[PDB]
């Protein structure tokens, strides 16, 4: 169950808010976008851009994966983010995410035809 794609889309998307709204953005959106379900996702970004332009980083700069993959994309301008990471505080399943809004570069991998992000790589 779930595509590449639409897992991608479930746990980096957010054109809905410009910015992360309040500290307890991150709290909110691991609930529902269901990484809290059988785990605490330790760490998790959100995109605040529309899909499209999330889905051009796969058309701009060829960049290498953490891992060494050869299919990662570099975002050529920056993008509004919001990076959820798990707190000290956090004990499952009562997660705790610290929020920290950002401006920057995202790095995605991409895979398909349609060619499309298929996972959130770093940003910068």
């Amino acid at each position: 169950k779930e595509t590449a794609a639409a897992k991608f889309e479930r746990q980096h998307m957010d054109s809905s808010t410009s910015a992360a709204s309040s500290s307890n953005y991150c709290n909110q959106m691991m609930k529902s976008r269901n990484l809290t379900k059988d785990r605490c996702k330790p760490v998790n970004t959100f995109v605040h851009e529309s899909l499209a332009d999330v889905q051009a980083v796969c058309s701009q700069k060829n960049v290498a994966c953490k891992n060494g993959q050869t299919n990662c994309y570099q975002s050529y301008s920056t993008m509004s983010i919001t990076d959820c990471r798990e707190t000290g505080s956090s004990k499952y399943p009562n997660c705790a995410y610290k929020t920290t809004q950002a401006n920057k570069h995202i790095i995605v991998a991409c895979e398909g035809n349609p060619y499309v992000p298929v996972h959130f790589d770093a940003s910068v």
